[PDB]
């Protein structure tokens, strides 16, 4: 698993579920295609949005639609999503775990890289 | 001000000195145009951005190039840029102040919207 | 004010007014002794804990009570206060500002060392 | 495992390995109680501090040596070491994750609480 996003709850003092996440990667033209999306888990995890073979050297964009998380739970946000823009496999592959902790008019974000 | 930008370094425990910040502002057409920019001062502080006049409500993403600011310290950091993106409401006299905190592999932002 | 404390609330976005903050020096003896204290402001912040005379070199615990801030909001936290521990250097004139940024499950706390 | 304790750092993009966490419980004479100790692993988790029967209700205090962490480093750091204080089990058993990330001048903590 070379991309995985893992999301909690400062609020709740939980992992945050069902937590949609997008991701896109620049295009040559240097517009955002998508790349990949799903939702966190009861873990507050999301797993599998890629492989290996696809997730080439790029620039990459996980946005975290916190607006629509906090929403839910009938708190209005500040932000309408969390952003990690961040240039991947530059040096070879690397596994890369973005870590989002929630607030709602503040978020705090990691990245956990590792070398397989 | 009714927007104004603060940003710190977590490494060093210091204001973080001549960082880029552009702000957009997203156009009917889901494109982000330019609407400000500047560069932190030397408290880390960016005032002057805009105008109770221009600053309508809207959604609007603040971009501080945090790649910059690490490299002209030697330092390979994890972001290509911190962006922030949220609308501006009314309601909620008035000021909009962002903070962010940063470190090579991380960073944490923060809105105080007071009057 | 060689010494600064700067509280904010994560969950609406605003200073944390009224926080008690207490301020102890460890002495010789490896206890906690009582050297300042305050609420925050309406700002978020504390002013005038201390002195440059009185600051000394030492190791101090700024100790924020974030328990009765939240239980005041009818939230009931997760930590009894938040306690920052650190030693004071000479060095680095000179000014230290502590921030924290709470929510009920969550804290987080940055020094600003400036001249 | 009803108390653990995970911690990255956010200067490496890494776990915080080797990181020594120190658990205190309030006692009755308002002391300090030594009542566990441990290390992070190359994972970044401290595992195995206490058992269900041994962690009872009472205030407690994880103290997580960060200082001695970044020195290491060569990075001399603000903090003595982050401490988190908090009321434990007070409404029955509950499992406790304490997550920190670190910075030579910051650190950020939050807690996950869920109900075995
Ligand atoms: O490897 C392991 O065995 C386990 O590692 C954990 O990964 C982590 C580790 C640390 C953090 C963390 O520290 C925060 C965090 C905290 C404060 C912030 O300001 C921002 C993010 C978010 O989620 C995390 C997630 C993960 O939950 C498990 O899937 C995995 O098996
Ligand atoms: O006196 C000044 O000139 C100005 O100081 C600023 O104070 C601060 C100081 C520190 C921080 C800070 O550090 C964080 C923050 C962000 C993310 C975190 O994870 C933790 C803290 C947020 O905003 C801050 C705001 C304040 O916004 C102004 O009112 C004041 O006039």
């Amino acid at each position: 698993c070379p991309l995985m996003v893992k999301v909690l709850d400062a609020v709740r003092g939980s992992p945050a579920i069902n937590v949609a996440v997008h991701v896109f990667r620049k295009a040559a033209d240097d517009t955002w295609e998508p790349f990949a999306s799903g939702k966190t888990s009861e873990s507050g995890e999301l797993h599998g949005l890629t492989t290996e073979e696809e997730f080439v050297e790029g620039i990459y964009k996980v946005e975290i639609d916190t607006k629509s998380y906090w929403k839910a739970l009938g708190i209005s946000p500040f932000h309408e999503h969390a952003e990690v823009v961040f240039t991947a496999n530059d040096s070879g592959p690397r596994r890369y775990t973005i870590a989002a902790l929630l607030s709602p008019y503040s978020y705090s974000t990691t990245a956990v890289v590792t070398n397989p």
